[PDB]
């Protein structure tokens, strides 16, 4: 005879361990949530992640904590691009019907 009973405890394992361990847990990225960090966590993340890599520049590769810090930044260090966006465009007609 061979069998295997299962049992996938949850998402809620390694986030809920802390919660009675230290009291809550919060974002590891931001580190900004609810209060009770079950509910809000999974479904905030959600952004998280898309507003993280966002704020962190690509030619220089830094974290900003603010938006607005970031748009100064990038003009300030970034300002002119090492490529240009080609000018192509044409290709142009005139209607004239009744
Ligand atoms: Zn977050
Ligand atoms: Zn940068």
């Amino acid at each position: 005879g061979s069998s295997g009973s299962s049992g996938p405890g949850g998402p809620e394992e390694q986030w809920q361990r802390a919660i009675h361990e230290r009291g809550e847990a919060v974002c590891p990225t931001c580190n900004v949530v609810t209060r009770k960090t079950l509910v809000g966590l999974k479904k905030h993340m959600e952004v998280c992640q898309k507003l993280q890599d966002a704020l962190k520049c690509q030619h220089c590769r830094k974290q900003f904590k603010s938006k607005a810090g970031l748009n100064y930044h990038t003009m300030a260090e970034h300002s002119a691009k090492p490529s240009d966006a080609e000018a192509s465009e044409g290709g142009e007609s005139g209607p004239s019907s009744g």
